[PDB]
């Protein structure tokens, strides 16, 4: 009854290496965690760490900040820095090279963390399950190659996390994702970004930012408005702001056909039924679960809508040993969250007392080229799930940007209640530092916070913050049903 | 027993204009407002908006926009912007100019305010009290002069603010303060700041971010370190970074001698008995009280410690009638409470059901190089006020500044609890985004958080926000008296 590890992780993701770490270190459990690299190599983009180190958030995050000196070194102008202004397009080899620096140092930082960690052993290959306690790990993805190790082991965490989407039409393999998009050779000229995911709209952000002299970037989305589940007037807003800040937006729009020309470039056939040229397309449809190979099937775990991994409350799946945590279960996809929800496994399983992951009111951020901060409730949905809601508003345009002329950077707000008890459901922002300040928001909002708590704190004097400390005649309300004012 | 105006205010100051605002719209007073100017002119500073709106707040954090992008232009070389290096400094002009622009264009506002409103009247002039129900309006601060007009009220409310102070030395005439330092002619290339106040240190800042080529700037404080009444380690980790962006902070100095030279320049003694060359120094010594001119002895309103009014907790004065708020009084001395002051005495007095403003866990910041936010205790008054209190910390350097080159750049935070009951005493935020966080941080503290609402709520990924939500460990403990670990 003794295996020779108790835990063994599939993916050295953010959500189950800190699993592994956790359980190793407070509980001193022999812990055996798997993935498909050490570095953050292209072929297989993942690596120690997962998607979010490697091919996401943090690059991500650093390619965001450069493309944000585009607007800055501009804007410097009206407080009176003077400079090379004429053909100040930026460098993408510099960038991508700093970038991938930065992600390997923190790869190179998982590497010393395992030799110097206590039972804690790092596996190199593609886990699968052959059954309850027995994890293969071949060299290939292919079910029929070669072996490595079989990991024997009490428990099984599956956290392999998720893999992008690709349209299924003729030309589909010509094109990229956020993957493939952060080793690009060059900056491109002639960019499409497909999709309304919060993925397109930062990296249109990042390409048009880093876009060379005379380039453009398109972005192509399949329904009426970019960002479904955020608040629709932030939605609005931000499409007006990726206007003005060069991101040419195409709605109810979506390609069929691609073929590549001979220069190398990419000749595109849209809904529409019009044709340009792109160097790339990169398709942000979305993201599945990433549990195709792993045979759960053999293991009697079973999986629901493309291949989510059912689980419960506390994470464990159709099988009582067996658990799923991240982005392969499909509650939340976000690194934080994943975090937690491996965070609580090790609590719930080794730590004896155990407790399940708050799924409602996580706050959580869009790096657009002026970001959102979004936490809890829309409108949308307030208005359906609640008696009667009263919605909060006050957009604004800071001090600063009548100096700096880009007085398109409208910094809004947008509290929903429900009228009843005065409950902050939602708050959502939209403007610079609007990711800084929801993460205290979202605090306020798991203490239960009720506008009254809001407006009744004092208030910095300069700050965009303060504009929540300023919201007390409701804009409107929906009682019961449609937009309405206060009736008896 | 009817006067012609229910309520004078002597300053159109953030916290009086406020008051009298609220006054005319919502319960529809005849008021009147005192200042000394319409626009943000130089002879006398303030104007129609207060110290805030004309030779503070805005204008200061205008500037302090500005200077920031020397570090910004800076930084984005590592993300791979090139551009003119060589004999980059800014222009001061254009500066003031756009900056005089903005502030101008908000008198301009007020203007058309009280045009616009329902018995808001404006009386350019100097307030004086002559007794409990007249206001005398004189056209000089000196109480010699003509008579402009002669209010009669049922109510007074003081709100003239605040003044430099001014050290007491030979040479003091030579030197400038905040005030006359919006209006410089040029940016001084041989700068001194005086003092270690919240002012001070913004504006070695300002002019060190707006210094020409080949220029530097001096801070020069009485005692050990600067920013007194903040948290220790934020203010040794801020003289730091202020080292490191350039700013020769020097400590227990202090002039004495001060002599203009042939060239128009000034010649400084100090302390330690040395001497430099600045073309100004600016003493940011801090800032008395304004009602030395006022005679409320005539009026039978009587004033403690240099000049503040003795008020209540309701804001009422030596005289049932006569109110006072703001930076006279000494209460706080910043904005949004002398906002809050004011508002409240509309709802004591004029709204029926009164209302006292809340002075505990107020949040503040410091607009300095790397900024401040800050709300609530310190170690240094919390662990002398409470019965076992537990210090928790995390300092890190965010991930982008590895490719900007500006690895000085440490975010700090720094909860204090009361180990008692885990409730958060006070934060301490340095670094860019704190004036942003700690005004959601300081709505928790309104709400009596506690470490354990801070550390349960989910974070975002990338800000440096969320790392309040990853504070479990105390650092350290105060038990009963000095610094310790956790005992029986
Ligand atoms: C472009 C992009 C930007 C993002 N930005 C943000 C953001 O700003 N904020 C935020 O909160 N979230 C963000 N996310 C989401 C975040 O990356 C994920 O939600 C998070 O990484 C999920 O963690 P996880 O443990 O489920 O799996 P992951 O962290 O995805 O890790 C999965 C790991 O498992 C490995 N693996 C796969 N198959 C196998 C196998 N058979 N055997 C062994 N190992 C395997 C992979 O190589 C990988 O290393 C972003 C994602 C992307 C793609
Ligand atoms: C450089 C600087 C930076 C600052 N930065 C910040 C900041 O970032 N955040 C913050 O919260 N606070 C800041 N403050 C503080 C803020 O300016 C004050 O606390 C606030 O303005 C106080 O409002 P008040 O109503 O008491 O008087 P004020 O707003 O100071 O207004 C006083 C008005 O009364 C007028 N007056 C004077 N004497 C008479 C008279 N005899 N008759 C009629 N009128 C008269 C003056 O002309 C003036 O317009 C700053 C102050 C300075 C100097
Ligand atoms: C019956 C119609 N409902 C969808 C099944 C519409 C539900 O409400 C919407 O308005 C809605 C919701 C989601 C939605 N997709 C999310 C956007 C996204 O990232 C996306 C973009 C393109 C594709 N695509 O494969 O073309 C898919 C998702 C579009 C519209
Ligand atoms: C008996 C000594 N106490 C002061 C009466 C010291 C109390 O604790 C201090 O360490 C302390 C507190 C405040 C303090 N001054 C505030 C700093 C400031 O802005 C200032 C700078 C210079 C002068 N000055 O007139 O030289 C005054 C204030 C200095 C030290």
């Amino acid at each position: 009854m003794s295996r020779a590890y108790d835990l063994v992780v599939l993916g050295a993701g953010s959500g189950g290496l800190e699993a592994g770490w956790n359980a190793a270190v407070t509980h001193k459990k022999k812990v055996a965690v798997v993935d498909v690299q050490a570095t953050h190599g292209p072929p297989l983009f993942a690596a120690l760490g997962g998607t979010c180190v490697n091919v996401g958030c943090v690059p991500k995050k650093l390619m965001v900040t450069g493309a944000q000196y585009m607007d800055l070194i501009r804007e410097s102008g009206g407080f009176g820095w003077e400079m090379d202004r004429e053909s100040l397009c930026p460098n993408w080899k510099t960038l991508i090279a700093a970038k991938n620096k930065v992600v390997n140092s923190i790869n190179e930082s998982y590497k010393s963390m395992f030799a110097d960690t206590e039972g804690l052993s790092f596996h190199m290959g593609f886990g699968a399950l052959q059954d309850a306690h027995t994890v293969v790990v071949r060299k290939s993805e292919d079910p029929h190659s070669d072996v490595l190790e079989t990991l024997d082991t009490e428990y099984i965490l599956i956290a392999t996390g998720s893999w992008p989407t690709r349209l299924g039409v003729p030309g589909d393999e010509f094109c990229i994702t956020s993957n493939e998009a952060f080793y690009l050779e060059d900056a491109p000229k002639r960019m499409l970004c497909v999709g309304g995911g919060y993925i397109a709209v930062e990296f249109a952000g990042i390409f048009n930012g880093y876009k060379p002299c005379g380039g453009y970037v398109d972005l192509c989305y399949r329904g009426d408005l970019i960002l479904r589940g955020f608040d629709t007037e932030v939605r609005k807003s931000l499409t007006k702001q990726l206007g003005a800040n060069g991101i040419r937006v195409r709605t109810n729009l979506n390609p069929t056909k691609i073929t590549k020309n001979e220069d190398g470039s990419n000749h595109v056939h849209f809904n529409d039924g019009t044709e340009e040229d792109y160097d790339q397309v990169m398709l942000a449809i979305g993201r599945v679960p990433r549990s195709q190979a792993l045979q759960l099937d053999k293991a009697g775990v079973r999986t629901g809508k493309n291949g989510a991994v059912q689980v419960d409350a506390y994470s464990k799946t159709s099988v009582d040993n067996i658990y799923a945590i991240g982005d392969v279960t499909n509650r939340v996809m976000l690194t934080p969250v994943a975090i937690n929800e491996g965070a609580a496994f090790v609590e719930t399983v080794f730590g004896g007392k155990p407790r399940a992951t708050d799924h409602t009111k996580v706050a959580c951020a869009v790096f657009s080229i002026p970001p959102i901060g979004t936490c809890g409730m829309t409108e949308e949905e307030a208005a359906k799930n609640y008696e009667t809601v009263a919605v909060y508003a006050s957009s604004f345009t800071p001090l600063m940007h009548n100096i700096s002329g880009s007085k398109h950077k409208e910094f809004m707000i947008r509290i929903i209640t429900n009228e009843s008890n005065g409950e902050v459901l939602g708050v959502h922002m939209l403007g610079d530092s609007a990711p800084e300040i929801i993460q205290s928001v979202g605090i306020c909002m798991k203490m239960g916070a009720k506008i009254s708590d809001f407006h009744s704190t004092i208030g910095v004097h300069p700050t965009s913050a303060e504009e929540l400390c300023s919201m007390r005649t409701p804009a409107y309300f929906y009682e019961s049903g449609k937009r309405v004012e206060k009736l008896s």
